[PDB]
């Protein structure tokens, strides 16, 4: 027993989700990108349930990814990488989650050692990927406001190298 | 003489000022952002003369400009590059431009070896000075571009990093 455990990891999660759905709620009445993208209601409100709680549900952050997003679109290539992050990774951690959630709503009681212990592990095992999607999203808000600094910070100094006074500009005739 | 040369640089002034006029209500037609900034009508009339001419009118490269405008805004201490940018170079050259076409018709025969020559000169400055402010823009423009491809790069190398597949993420831990 584990059991104890588990029900209340049960608990949590059905928290989290009650919880999901609020704060969804609350994006929703605020404009909450992933109304559209690229197009089905519960294939998508996993993946909104995810990425919102991956990123605090924090507006702020959420716009930066959709702005990411957008800039990844415009090109054709990416495609592939794009679809793997949203569909392959973010829906499919949420899918199992919902999965094994199910099954301490089948009752944690008729398990037993071979697949009580399994199922634990498992939620375990999700959780942690879950963690590790948030480190990694944090990561990359990172890298973009890096990135978005530095491009001020190169423009600023273009600025100050030339646009000072007349004499300083390019020279005509290179 | 030089006159025979001076009067067809006015001829060439006055065109463009015409052709300059219809580009800037052109503009104004599309939406043209030198409609405001940091407020007076003709102390921004020349400003945007020289910035479209600076150019090509060419939409895009001005919606370019504006957006680098503003992100320079967002940042107090700049101001005065900007300002210095704006006012002293852009709109100066344009009073310039427009004091020695004034004295174009005021009839180029009353004016003689002192001071038709250094007119002639000071133009000649002038042009050259105008034709140095749009490759700097120009350069700008391209550095603007640059850092704008290099971001997205930067970001597809991320993805490229992490998104593939859930055991591709941040670890956990760190």
């Amino acid at each position: 027993t584990i059991a104890s455990e588990l029900k209340a990891i049960g608990k949590e999660l059905e928290d989290q989700k009650k919880e999901e759905n609020i704060q969804i709620a609350k994006i929703a009445k605020e404009k909450d990108f992933l109304s559209t993208f690229k197009i089905d209601e519960d294939i998508q409100m996993k993946i909104k349930r995810t990425l919102y709680s991956s990123l605090d549900y924090k507006k702020e952050n959420i716009e930066k990814l959709k702005e990411i997003l957008e800039i990844l679109k415009k090109n054709s290539e990416h495609y592939n990488i794009i679809g793997r992050l949203i569909y392959h990774i973010s829906w499919g951690i949420q899918f199992q989650i919902e999965q094994n959630l199910e099954l301490i709503q089948n009752g944690v009681e008729n398990l037993s050692q071979e697949e009580s212990k399994s199922l634990l592990m498992q939620i375990k095992s999700n959780l942690e990927i879950k963690q590790r999607l948030k480190k990694t999203l944090n990561e990359t808000l990172k890298v973009y406001n890096q990135n978005t600094q530095d491009n001020e910070k190169i423009l600023a100094e273009h600025f100050n190298k030339y646009y000072k006074d007349f004499d300083t500009l390019k020279p005509a005739f290179y």
